[PDB]
């Protein structure tokens, strides 16, 4: 009965979280076997940051100039190196807590959860979805760069995200893992184009069978629509176009509630083209995207 | 930059997590030195649920009937108790991850995090508010009975709710630690009443300001108004009314905006009376209040 946007638990990640400080900036790490990962942004200065030419900032840097701290006690850096937009800090110490992990470039629509962090401290938790355009609404302040995005598979961690930069729009925009950036941004304090961010549409249509899953049908219509037809539609509300393979994600879904994707469909169509009047799917005046059909049924089977 | 709605880390309440099985019904229970705390209906059948005379119930269970797991661990009991509608098992072991903790009863408009777990096993993590009404909107399935509510303080878990209910409206019902349901509800198989639920304007009131804090103005109005006039238009909107303390709670948040408090009351006073026009505040084409001021104000601090 009910159901919220939901977060994995964060107890795995939360022991793999570390103070890095290099100079004057302090964010936060990811601490994993012997490396521990960091924005490479933690060298630069303010001013460093409008024209940072991180090859040569990293050269005056040296392992004694990075100060990792986990709880109350520091690493040994035996090791410095920048791959792509994030540096790899090697460490004396294995992290005890190091869980099965992987890391993964997620593609856009994709949801994660995010391990708010504050001087390696974790602060919160909560859902994130990779926006079509890249970007991402979360909460991040000053040194919670570092911060990571991930999902749980059972044992393993797949680390999908790292927070790196702030958009002028609110939003954010950060790395996989490995240091490349999701989408056409760069680690500078430059104006940076944080394009037009279309809608998730499957991940809508998930939310409604999710709606109807928990006894909410009034948006439900009496007739239908084409794959064609109903993208015609899409476009103009600024959703991503629903492709075949999207409708095979949303068939157990589907199954379940004995409706048909294009229906289903056909209800949105009506919801975007005259709006809600006033109601709530889900105690929501509005239509959710930040949900994977797998995030859907998970909860509705209730995996742990 | 952002704000979202944010649970507190689960990692120290993960580790307090148990499989309570009795007979045939299994469900989650929370570990903490020698004691493991279950909702006592695990001891009732589908038939028990609808007239439980849990005295009676109980007597014919012993310490053998109750099978408490940790992981793939069982524990031994050796000694149960029923304080109000939550069984307390004594076991041989102390749990090595019991933390820093309290029990508090939580007053309504109140917020926590949820740990839905199920057989023992963390699934995921959530914010719920105590509605006035002393209901909450959760998502718990089958065997999400055990899970708790809990808010951190440093090194302190405050527990303050154990789910025990799913209520027809499909929202949910539970007890504090000590076994006293929030609200009129029981540990019944009936028609439970919930009653009118009412917005905690209070914590509107701090989202609005949560929502200036992040740049978004638009509601703002030119004028102000009074706390008597004001919930005269509370009233009218199943509005908590607002009292002097509430003000006062608010305070640093007014502070900081340079916004006072009826001014801002004056501006809910048009979103109540003429909508919102098709546009949104943070997100969300309606107004929340399952953000209380100390909420807002950790997230725009950062604490950690």
């Amino acid at each position: 009965s009910g159901f919220r946007k939901m977060a994995f638990p964060s107890g795995k990640v939360e022991g793999c979280m570390v103070q890095v400080t290099c100079g004057t900036t302090t964010l936060n790490g990811l601490w994993l076997d012997d490396v521990v990962y960091c924005p490479r942004h933690v060298i630069c200065t303010s001013e460093d940051m409008l024209n940072p030419n991180y090859e040569d900032l990293l050269i005056r840097k040296s392992n004694h100039n990075f100060l990792v701290q986990a709880g109350n006690v520091q690493l040994r850096v035996i090791g410095h190196s920048m791959q792509n937009c994030v540096l790899k800090l090697k460490v004396d110490t294995a992290n005890p807590k190091t869980p099965k992990y992987k890391f993964v470039r997620i593609q856009p629509g994709q949801t994660f959860s995010v391990l708010a962090c504050y001087n390696g401290s974790p602060s919160g938790v909560y859902q994130c979805a990779m926006r079509p355009n890249f970007t991402i609404k979360g909460s991040f302040l000053n040194g919670s760069c570092g911060s990571v995005g991930f999902n749980i598979d059972y044992d393993c961690v797949s680390f999908c995200y790292m927070h790196i930069m702030e958009l002028p729009t609110g939003v954010h925009a950060g790395t996989d893992l490995e240091g490349n950036f999701y989408g056409p941004f760069v680690d500078r304090q430059t104006a940076q184009a944080a394009g037009t961010d279309t809608t998730i549409t499957v991940n809508v249509l998930a939310w409604l069978y999710a709606a109807v899953i928990n006894g909410d049908r009034w948006f439900l219509n009496r007739f239908t629509t084409t794959l064609n037809d109903f993208n015609l539609v899409a476009m103009k509300y600024n959703y991503e176009p629903l492709t075949q393979d999207h409708v095979d994600i949303l068939g157990p879904l589907s199954a379940q509630t004995g409706i048909a994707v294009l229906d289903m469909c056909a209800s949105l169509k009506e919801l975007l083209q005259n709006g809600m009047n006033g109601r709530t799917i889900l105690g929501s005046a509005l239509l959710e995207d930040e949900f994977t059909p797998f995030d859907v049924v998970r909860q509705c089977s209730g995996v742990t």
